[PDB]
C-alpha cells in the first residue's frame, strides 16, 4: 500500500502533470533530458505483473497518451520507456525523449555519456504544452 | 515494412519462443541474464504511438504473458520492461529477469557491472518451461 521509506511512496517524483486515482504523470526535472516524464502507480506495486489486467491497460493507457505528448512538444528524435525498478521497486514508466546528439545517444540514459550536451530546460510554456497534451488524451 | 539494414527485420533475434502475425517472442542468449526475452514486432515501426491501438494493446498483452511466464519460470528479484530502439528503432521490448547476484544489481543491465556473475545458461527444460509458460497464457 504505502512503504514509508520507499520514495514513490513518500514524493510526488517530479512536478504533477496528470493525475488520476489509478496514477500519476510527473516531470522530471532532469538536465540533460528535458520533457522526461514519469508514470507513477500511485500504490505501492512491484510488478506489472502483480496488478489486474485491467489496471494494466489503464496504466499503459497513460503511458502511451504520455508518449505522444512528449513526441509533439519535444520533437524528439526516439522515445524510451522503462520500467525498471531495481533501485525503487514500485511501479513507474520512464519516458524519455531521446536526440541524436543527447549526452548519451545512442546508449540508453542508463549507459555510457557520449557527448558533451547542452539542452534548455523546460519553460512554463512547454510544461503547460505537455499538461494540455495529456490532458487531451486521457479527459 | 522491410528495411534490408535493420537487424530485426533480417534476423530472429534470438531463439523464437512464440509468434503470431504481429509478433515473436524470442529467448535471447546473453551469458549474464538466463531468461533475457524479447518481444519483436514482425514489422518495422520505428514508435509504439505509431502503432494502431488495437496493435499497441495486443503486443503489451504479449509482453505481460512473457513477464508473467519469466517470473514463473526464472523466479527473479526484479522484472525490467523496456523499448528503447536507439541502435535499432523497430519496435521491440526486453523482459529482463533480474538477481541481485546478477551482473548489475541494483543498476539498469546497461549500466556498470557491480559484481562477478557467470551464471548457468538455459537448459532444454527452462526454455521449454518459457514456451510453454508463453503459450498457455496466450493460446
Ligand atoms: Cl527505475
Ligand atoms: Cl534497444
Ligand atoms: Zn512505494
Ligand atoms: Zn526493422
Amino acid at each position: 500500500s504505502f512503504h514509508k521509506n520507499c520514495e514513490l511512496c513518500t514524493t510526488a517524483g517530479g512536478e504533477i502533470l496528470w493525475q488520476d486515482a489509478l496514477c500519476r504523470v510527473v516531470h522530471v526535472e532532469n538536465q540533460d533530458y528535458p520533457g522526461f516524464c514519469r508514470v507513477i502507480l500511485n500504490r505501492h506495486v512491484k510488478e506489472m505483473s502483480d496488478l489486474r489486467p485491467a489496471e494494466r491497460d489503464h496504466l499503459m493507457l497513460v503511458v502511451f497518451a504520455v508518449e505522444e505528448a512528449v513526441r509533439e512538444v519535444m520533437r524528439p528524435d526516439k522515445i524510451n520507456l522503462a520500467s525498471l525498478g531495481n533501485m525503487t521497486p514500485h511501479v513507474h514508466w520512464h519516458v524519455i525523449p531521446r536526440f541524436k546528439r543527447d549526452r548519451h545517444f545512442p546508449n540508453s540514459v542508463w549507459g555510457e555519456t557520449k557527448r558533451e550536451s547542452l539542452p534548455q530546460a523546460l519553460d512554463q510554456g512547454s510544461t503547460t504544452a505537455l499538461k494540455k497534451a495529456i490532458s487531451v488524451r486521457l479527459d
